[PDB]
């Protein structure tokens, strides 16, 4: 005789893969578990198992499970997707650079595969602008600009109408693109602006309910197709179609490829280009995007004239404490960020400030293995592993809370961070930088030149250094800068919503008047 296992495991299969797409976790994982259960070299519940466990953060069960997947079936490009990822996300970025290039040699069409590698390369030194760009543009080539036609002329050109605004992301929910989009949302103009979000992704938390309630309209698009989508932004008529996601997200650029609308745009996640020609306009800012870097962007750069982001903190603030070895070093930067280049600059900190300590949050730290790598990684630039505090992931008040604790911040390289950098400032907190000569390394050299504090601002590794030594001793600086804060936090908190998005919509107004404009 036979047995039914097979139907069995056919049905715990699909029923994990609707759970997954649908969003329910907790679902598709013990489903998958029953699937191991009854037939434990099922190298497709593994590989699943591998995705969740990677999106919950536990990179070393998701690791495993994914090389185990590899090695029952290694013909198999996603497998080798995955698991790149995991180890990228796990701070291990050149080993999972590989595995990306082994998901495309197995599968030369892999589009997303190829965007995770250029996305990937940020986090390396090792990759230069020029290869960037490139890989960006290979992509768009495959991809994007197959579908794209040539720019038509806007309907209705009128320069000072009423215009509607698309937003199409996939992370729109308590996520940093959900966080800095909330106060635009709220303050865009209605007289002259109306609002469309288009949400990728099925996770509804209650920043989303408020997204939803504070858009004119909604449409949930994640069951749809790019071409159904692209019926959808015509048929609501949008003007101008705003990417938030790019590389980084749920992004849905097909979508935009087909130019549904006149005026496209690409904000707030985005590092870098595109690659594509249908995108025609990228949001930066005169700090951000650097003089001579036009040429490495097929979108036109909009460098508006204050920071790139809206730096009004959200109501629920935990708010400052008194203060509290001294001095407690932080950085709350995923660990794809924290690679060989700035482990070099921060022992050298440590070396030379003998009592210091650094405290690293982020997800994955819950892992022995991974904290453990970490440790031993600075035991081998000749500094104690006990000095280092890592700690497992949490809510966010309870890790903006956990600045107070916090003398002094220090930003990544060469990827710079963002939100934590402003997080950091919010609780009075100074930030260390490198000013990088590409824009994926100036987020926080802009937000701290546009407030106030170019002080904290390094041109070289060096001087990155020079800057950390002089904050750990000086207790006077510390209290100067505790202060410029305090009024910078108080200023943004009453200007900077409405004052942020009347630059945006300046911006928009000035996109699409160009756009009518040129048809004459
Ligand atoms: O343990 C953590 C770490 C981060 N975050 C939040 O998620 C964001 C993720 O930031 P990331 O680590 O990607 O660095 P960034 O790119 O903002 O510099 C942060 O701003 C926090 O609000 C959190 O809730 N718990």
């Amino acid at each position: 005789m036979t047995t039914r296992d097979a139907a069995t495991i056919k049905a715990l299969l699909s029923h994990a893969h609707e759970a997954q797409r649908s969003g329910d976790v907790l679902a598709s994982e013990r489903a998958c578990w029953r699937v191991l259960q009854i037939a434990p070299d099922n190298s497709e519940a593994l590989h699943l198992l591998g995705l969740l466990h990677g999106e919950c953060g536990n990179y070393g069960l998701a690791a495993t499970l994914l090389r185990r997947a590899v090695a029952l079936d290694p013909g198999e490009a996603s497998y080798h997707y995955n698991l790149g990822n995991v180890l990228v996300a796990s701070g291990q970025v050149e080993r999972g650079i590989t595995s990306l290039h082994h998901a495309l040699e197995l599968r030369p069409d892999y589009h997303r595969a190829h965007s995770g590698l250029y996305v990937a390369l940020h986090y390396s030194a090792l990759y230069d602008p020029r290869a960037r760009h490139i890989l960006a543009l290979d992509w768009a080539r495959r991809y994007a600009d197959p579908l794209t036609p040539v720019p038509a002329t806007p309907v209705d050109p009128d320069p000072h109408r009423r215009l509607r605004i698309g937003y199409v992301s996939g992370e729109l929910r308590c996520h940093p693109v959900g966080y800095f989009l909330e106060p635009v949302i709220e303050a865009h103009d209605r007289t002259a602006y109306e609002v469309y979000c288009y949400s990728n992704d099925p996770r509804s938390d209650a920043l989303t309910d408020r997204l939803r309630a504070l858009s004119d309209r909604w449409r949930d698009v994640w069951p749809l197709t790019d071409a159904e989508l692209c019926e959808l932004v015509r048929r609501d008529g949008i003007d101008i179609l705003v990417d938030l996601s790019w590389h980084l997200g749920m992004h849905r650029l097909f979508a935009f490829a087909r130019r549904p609308a006149p005026v496209q745009v690409t904000w707030l996640a985005a590092i870098n280009t595109t690659g594509m020609r249908a995108m025609d306009y990228l949001v930066g800012d005169q700090h951000l995007c650097p003089p001579g870097s036009d040429e490495l962007y097929t979108e036109r750069l909009v460098r508006l004239s204050r920071f790139y982001l809206p730096c009004n903190p959200p109501p629920d603030l935990p708010g400052w404490a008194p203060a509290d070895g001294f001095p407690v070093f932080g950085c709350f930067n995923r660990l794809s960020m924290i690679g060989p280049e700035v482990l070099d600059l921060w022992a050298k900190i440590l070396l030379a400030l003998p009592r210091a300590r650094l405290r690293l949050i982020a997800t994955g730290l819950q892992d022995p293995v991974t904290s453990s790598r970490l440790m031993r990684a600075l035991e081998g630039r000749g500094v104690a592993g006990e000095r280092l505090e890592l700690l497992s992931p949490m809510p966010r008040t309870d890790l903006l809370a956990t600045y107070n604790d916090i003398d002094v911040a220090l930003d990544t390289l060469p990827y710079s961070g963002c939100t934590t950098s402003l997080e950091a400032l919010w609780m009075g907190v100074p930030v260390v930088t490198l000013e990088g000569a590409d824009m994926a390394g100036r987020a926080t050299s802009s937000l701290l030149r546009w407030a106030g504090l170019q002080e904290l601002v390094s041109r070289t590794q060096e001087e990155y250094i020079d800057i950390a030594l002089g904050l750990g001793r000086d207790l006077g600086t510390l209290a100067r800068l505790r202060e410029h804060l305090r009024r910078w936090l108080r200023s943004v908190s009453m200007s900077d919503q409405g004052s942020f998005t009347a630059e945006l919509e300046d911006a928009y107004r000035r996109m699409w008047r160009d756009a009518c404009q040129t048809a004459a």
